[PDB]
């Protein structure tokens, strides 16, 4: 009938560096029925037992397993987990596949509601990734060797070999370019646009051994052991503080851009939208994303009406840190 899901983790005790490629944590190949999906941090996590092996998850598991494994920030855990539950998730089991489809995320929501896992397109997955193709052209969530070898080429041109901030810069704007160049459904605004910026500094900040201090950049070996392989580098220390999106700044002032898409199933046919959310004006995204919820749920009741209220408040309190201050939305009233 369903669950009672519970606010979100706040930070973990211990916050410095510490082992996480470790014997209570082993990679193991996966099983029938097991999910993957676009996220290389899920993958890895769930292929280390740091999540459910078979890659579905309550919210607040997820948090803490990003926290354990990587040390993600709470807030930004909270952010990103709840907006993935909400489009993404059942709320009535309070699951999430980290992939496609499945019966393990139990009864399925009313339509137009899904649960069809962050593989779903067009809200929150999208385009213009490092190392997964757009949706238009088949598959949006499985690794894919062409992209990962411009990765290898970009940071052989811009970083000695290695992934580093400047690359991070030259191959985001030189993503978008493909995309414009060869999908013409090509959207970049709204969720995307925010989340694409922040992806690409994650290999930086999380992915990167937290022993190294300075000249922090990512070999191409423990770039592929995880983006392709969902295995963290042998001996593998989390960054040493919690971190997230932090240079992801820089990453746009490489590239100056401008959220938008290819208009009427053209490409090189790149139009501006004025109306997305961009990094000052974030809460739009909120209110985008509210909007989204409600398309999705236009008139629940019951458990799923009050999993909804508690979903929503939850995600908000992340948001309210994280944008800088927005107001709550009530969509379907308080408990
Ligand atoms: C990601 O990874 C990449 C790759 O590892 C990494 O790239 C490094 O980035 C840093 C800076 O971001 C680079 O270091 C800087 O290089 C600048 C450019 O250097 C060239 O030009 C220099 C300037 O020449 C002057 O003088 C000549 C006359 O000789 C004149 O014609 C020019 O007009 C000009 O006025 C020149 O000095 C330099 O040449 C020396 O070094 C090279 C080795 O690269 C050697 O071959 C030469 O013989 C000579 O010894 C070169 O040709 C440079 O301007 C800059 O200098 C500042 O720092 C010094 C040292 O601290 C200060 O003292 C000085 O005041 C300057 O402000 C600096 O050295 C580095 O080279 C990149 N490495 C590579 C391999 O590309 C990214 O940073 C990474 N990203 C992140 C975020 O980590
Ligand atoms: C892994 O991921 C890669 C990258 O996303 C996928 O490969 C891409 O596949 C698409 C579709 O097959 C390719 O797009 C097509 O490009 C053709 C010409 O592009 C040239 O220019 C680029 C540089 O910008 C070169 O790199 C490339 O080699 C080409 O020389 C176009 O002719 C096609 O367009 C036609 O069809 C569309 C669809 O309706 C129309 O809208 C157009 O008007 C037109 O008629 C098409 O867009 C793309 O170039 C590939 N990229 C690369 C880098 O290879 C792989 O599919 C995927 N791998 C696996 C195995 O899944
Ligand atoms: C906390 C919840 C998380 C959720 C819900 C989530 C979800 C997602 C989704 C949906 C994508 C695909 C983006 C797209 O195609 O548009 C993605 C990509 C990515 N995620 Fe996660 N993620 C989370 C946490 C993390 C963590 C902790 C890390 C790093 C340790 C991480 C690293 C990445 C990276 C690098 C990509 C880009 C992959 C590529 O482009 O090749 N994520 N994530
Ligand atoms: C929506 C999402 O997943 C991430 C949002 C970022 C956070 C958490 C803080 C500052 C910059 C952003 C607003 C892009
Ligand atoms: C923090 C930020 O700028 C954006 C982050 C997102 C990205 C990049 C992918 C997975 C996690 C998020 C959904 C938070
Ligand atoms: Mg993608």
């Amino acid at each position: 009938q369903g669950v009672d899901p519970p606010p979100p983790p706040g930070p973990p005790s211990f916050t410095g560096t510490k082992l996480v490629n470790d014997a209570d944590h082993p990679w193991q190949p996966l099983r029938e029925g097991d999910i993957r999906g676009p996220c290389p941090g899920l993958n890895t996590l769930a292929s280390h037992g740091y999540l459910p092996r078979d890659g579905v998850a309550t919210p607040a598991q997820i948090i803490t397993a990003t926290q354990e494994g990587f040390n993600f920030e709470n807030n930004a855990a909270i952010v990103a987990t709840y907006l993935g539950h909400l489009l993404n998730g059942n709320l009535v089991t309070d699951l999430l596949s980290i992939g496609g489809a499945t019966p393990k995320t139990g009864p399925p929501p009313p339509p137009p509601a899904h649960a069809g896992g962050l593989n779903v397109h067009g809200t929150f997955e999208g385009d213009a990734g490092m190392t997964r193709a757009d949706e238009f052209f088949g598959d949006n969530h499985s690794f894919n060797q062409t992209l990962f070898d411009k990765f290898v080429d970009f940071s052989n041109r811009y970083g000695g070999g290695f992934y580093n901030l400047t690359v991070a810069g030259e191959l985001r704007y030189s993503r978008i370019q493909d995309s414009i160049a060869t999908n013409p459904e090509f959207q970049f605004k709204n969720v995307r646009f925010i989340t694409a910026y922040g992806e690409t500094v994650f290999p930086i900040n999380l992915f990167v051994d937290g022993r190294v201090t300075t000249d922090r950049k990512l070999s191409m070996e423990d770039a592929a052991s995880i983006f392709r392989d969902m295995r963290f580098p042998d001996d593998f220390h989390r960054s040493a503080v919690p971190a997230s999106n932090e240079g992801a700044d820089q990453v746009l002032a490489a590239h100056p851009w401008v959220p938008g898409g290819n208009a009427d199933n053209q490409v090189n046919n790149y139009v501006e939208d004025p109306d997305s959310a961009d990094f000052t004006h974030l809460c739009r995204l909120y209110e985008f994303v509210v909007g989204s919820v409600q398309e999705l749920y236009p008139n629940p009741t019951g458990i799923l009406r009050r999993n909804l209220i508690k979903n929503l408040h939850y995600w908000w309190t992340g948001v309210n840190v994280a944008f800088g201050g927005c107001d709550e939305l009530f969509p379907y009233g308080q408990l």
